């Protein structure tokens, strides 16, 4: 009936020694009590694709704002794949706020979460500054977070470049791992990309 295509974040990456193309991709279709969401999110360099997670979710609003979702995780590694029951809530309010919380299970007693928001702070018309976060656990539990800084002036509302930072962490077992292969636990990054949706 409708839909909405917002690829929120279309981004080169660049850190330590280390460079990539990533994207972040929410999208959904249906109406106005009822939906399937399409979220993609994923990581390449040197043209091989380093990860990529797709979710299809089934989006049933709860209020004005907000949706319960329930649905798949499949996720993609060169070598490997895994694929997650996922169950949460959403909400979405273009030019104001993005927020969810969501749970994932998965076969071997597998079990993650993933809490995420951001929300925007116009400074005119069309430049806008996004704050945002993620934070993700894993339990076979807190591996990462990110706080991000986005800075995009909206050429056309569709075609908005922008510039950024994020401030990435590790912790517990990930932040060892990370250590024990000579990588510092944490890593400011920097971000030039586009945010497009229509
Ligand atoms: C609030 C905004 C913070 C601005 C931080 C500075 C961003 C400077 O970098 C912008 C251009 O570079 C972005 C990432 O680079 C792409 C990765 O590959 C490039 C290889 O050089
Ligand atoms: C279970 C997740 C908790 C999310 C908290 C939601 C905030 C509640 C108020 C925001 C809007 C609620 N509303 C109006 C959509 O019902």
């Amino acid at each position: 009936i409708n839909y909405l295509v917002l690829l929120d974040q279309l981004e080169w990456q660049r850190s330590d020694n280390t460079n990539n193309f990533s994207w972040s991709v929410n999208s959904w279709i249906g109406g106005d009590t009822d939906r399937i969401w399409l979220k993609s999110e994923g990581e390449r360099s040197n043209g091989e694709t380093e990860a990529a997670e797709a979710q299809l979710l089934w989006g049933h609003a709860v209020g004005p704002w907000w949706d319960l979702v329930a649905g798949v995780r499949q996720d993609f590694r060169p070598a490997s794949a895994r694929t997650w029951a996922a169950v949460g809530f959403q909400g979405l309010a273009l030019y104001n706020f993005e927020s969810e919380i969501t749970g994932f299970v998965s076969n071997g007693g597998k079990a993650a979460l993933r809490l995420g928001g951001e929300y925007d702070v116009l400074l005119t018309n069309r430049l806008i500054l996004q704050p945002s976060y993620e934070v993700n656990f894993y339990s076979q539990g807190l591996t990462d977070t990110e706080l991000g800084l986005r800075l995009r002036y909206e050429i056309r509302r569709e075609f908005a470049p922008y510039i950024g930072v994020s401030w990435n962490q590790l912790y517990g077992k990930t932040s060892d791992m990370a250590k024990r292969e000579g990588e510092k636990d944490h890593q400011v990054v920097f971000l030039a990309g586009a945010r497009i949706w229509f």
